[PDB]
C-alpha cells in the first residue's frame, strides 16, 4: 500500500519521490498548479477521498515550493486564460494577509505567499467533510504543510499539522500568527 | 524549464518521473484518479493552459494503467462520495464501449476500459479549445496516450498521438477501431 | 415550500413560472446553460441536493427547449472562449446519437439533440448518488424530461421519467429508441 | 434578445421575472445556493462569459435575499454532503468579515453575511477575465449588487456596483466600509 497522499505542485523542480527518502510507490501523489485544495474541485478532493476512504492513508502532506510560477502568475497583472480563474484564489489569499505581504520587500512577498498559501491550503483540506468524518469515526488522519525550498531542500514550513479539527484550528491560527510577527 | 506535461493516475505504482527517461525539471506533472481529462475540471485544464500558453510546452502525453483502482471503482456498484461523480465520466465511456466489452470476457474488461479511457481522454484534450487554438495559430503540439503496465512496461500499442485536430480524428477513430478487433 | 425543483436553460424565451399555471413560490429553480446536469458540477448538483435533501421536494423537472441558443452553440464549429468546454458535454451525446443527427435535415438536427439531450440530463440526474440514495430510503421522488417549443407550448417530450433507478432504465433506453425510429 | 443577466439565488421567493419590471424575453437567469460566483465554477461562468461575450449583454445583476437557507446552512454546524463544499466559499467570507459580524447580535448575523455575500459576489464577479476584459476591450457593461426582502423589497442600499476594474474596487471597499459602521 501506498502510505502518504502527496498533494504538491505540478511543477517539476519538485519531484515528490525522489526529494524525500521514503520508499517507492509509498507516495499516492496529485498534483495541479499552485498545491491547491479549492472546496468545490472533484479533482483534488477524489484523489483525498481515493486516499482517506479506500486506501485508508494515514498521512496527507500538502506541499509548495519557492520560485513557484503558480504564485508569480497570481500576483501578476496579466492575463493568462483560463488559470487566471484559478489563481484568484491564490490572490483572495494574497489580499487576505495583505498588510503582512505589503510590508515585505517585493520578493520575499513571493516565498511568503508561497508559505501562507500551504498554511491555507491545510486549513482547506481540513475542513473537508471527507477528512473531518474521517476523524469522526476514529480514523488515524495527519495533514502536514511543507515548502521545498527549491534552492536548498526543504522545512516543515509551519506547525500546520493537524491530527483532529481542534488541533487544526490551533495550527493554522498559531501559523498565520506566527508570520504575521518576526 | 519543463518540456513535456504528464497526465497520469495518482497511483503510487505509475510515477511518471520514475517511468520516463526525461532530464530532471522536464516533467510538469498532473495526476487525478483514472487519469481523467473532463470538459469542464478547471484544475485539470489550468495544467495544460499552464503547459501550453505559458510554459510553451510542445508534448503531452496521458498516461493510464492496467490494474487501476479507478476503472475497478468506475465498473463496481459500491458508493464512494464524491468519487463517484469523478467516475460517472468513466462509467460513460464504459456505456459508449459496451458492446465492444460486452463481448469481452469479465476479466480483460478493466484492461480494455483502460486503455478506450486513455484514447478517450486524449481525444478529450485534444477537443480543448486550449489544444485547439494553439494548433490553430500553428504552435506545435504533439498529444500522445499510452498504458503502462506494472508487471510489463507500455504496451507496444500504436495507439494515439495527435498533432492537429485532423490527426486527432484519424489516431482516436483508428485506436478504437483496433481495440475492437477480437 | 416549493414542491418541484425546476433546472431549466437560463434563456429568457423559457420562463418557468409563467409559462405552466403553478403557483408562485412553488418552484426552486436552477438555470444553467442548455439545461444541463454533469456528473462533476458542483453548481447545479448543490441545488439538486438541497431540493431533495433540505427541502423534501418530490419532483424534479429538467427542461429544454427549442431554438436553444446553447444546442446551436454546441454544433457550430466556433470559438466562444469559455462555453465551449461547457457544451463539449452536449457535442459528447451530438456524436454519440450521430447516426440519427447524421439522417435528419440540418435543422430538425436542432431540435432532435434538443430532446435526446434532455433525456440525457435526466439520465445523469438519475445516476446522482444524490438522487440514487433519496430512492433506497424511500422517499417519493419523480424525475421528468420535458421541452417547451417556444413557438407553441411544452411536450411531456420523452417517457423520461423516472421514480426509481430501474423505471430511470426503462424510460431512458425507451426514449433513445423512440428517437432513433420515427 | 436579452439585455440583463440575473444571477440569484435558487430559492422560490426570488424569482427573477416578479421581482424586476424588464419586457419578457429581457432577462438571462442563473440561480444557484446562495447566489454565488466562484472563481472555478464552469457553470455559472459559462452563463456570464455566454451573457458577456455571445449576448453582449450590458449589465448583471447579483441578487441576494434576506432569510436565505444557504446563508443559514453556511453558518450551521451541519453535514448535507455535497452543499458542504458549496458553502465553504460563504463561509470563507464569514470569516473573512468575522469581527464585524462578531460585533454584531447572534439574530443580525444571516441578514448582515447576506449582505456581505452579495458584495463579495460582484468583487468575484468583476475580477473575472469575462468582465475585465469587456471592459478592457471598452465594451459597456455595468455590474449591480442587491439584496431582496420578501417582507420588505428590495434594501434601498446605495450599494454595489461596479462599470470598470477602477470602480468595482471603489465601490467594493464602499460597501464594506458602510457595512461596518454599527
Ligand atoms: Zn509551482
Ligand atoms: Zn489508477
Ligand atoms: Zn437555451
Ligand atoms: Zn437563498
Amino acid at each position: 500500500t501506498p502510505h502518504y497522499l502527496w498533494i504538491g505542485c505540478s511543477n517539476s523542480r519538485v519531484p515528490a519521490e525522489k526529494l524525500t527518502n521514503l520508499e517507492p510507490g509509498e507516495l499516492f501523489v496529485h498534483r495541479n498548479v499552485a498545491n491547491q485544495v479549492i472546496h468545490t474541485d472533484f479533482n483534488c478532493l477524489s484523489v483525498v477521498q481515493y486516499a482517506v476512504d479506500v486506501l485508508k492513508i494515514e498521512h496527507i502532506i500538502i506541499c509548495g515550493h519557492t520560485n513557484c510560477g503558480g504564485i508569480h502568475a497570481a500576483m501578476a497583472d496579466k492575463d493568462l486564460g483560463l488559470i487566471n480563474n484559478w489563481l484568484l484564489h491564490i490572490r483572495d489569499i494574497w489580499f487576505k494577509h495583505g498588510h503582512l505581504l505589503g510590508k515585505l520587500s517585493p520578493e520575499k512577498r513571493a516565498d511568503m505567499l508561497t508559505k501562507i498559501n500551504v498554511a491555507e491550503q491545510v486549513y482547506n483540506l481540513g475542513r473537508t467533510s471527507i477528512v473531518k468524518s474521517a476523524w469522526e469515526r476514529g480514523q488515524k488522519l495527519s495533514l502536514h504543510g511543507w515548502v521545498y525550498d527549491v534552492n536548498d531542500g526543504f522545512l516543515v514550513d509551519q506547525g500546520v499539522m493537524a491530527t483532529s479539527r481542534e488541533t487544526l484550528e490551533i495550527s493554522y491560527r498559531n501559523a498565520i500568527a506566527r508570520l504575521s510577527i518576526l
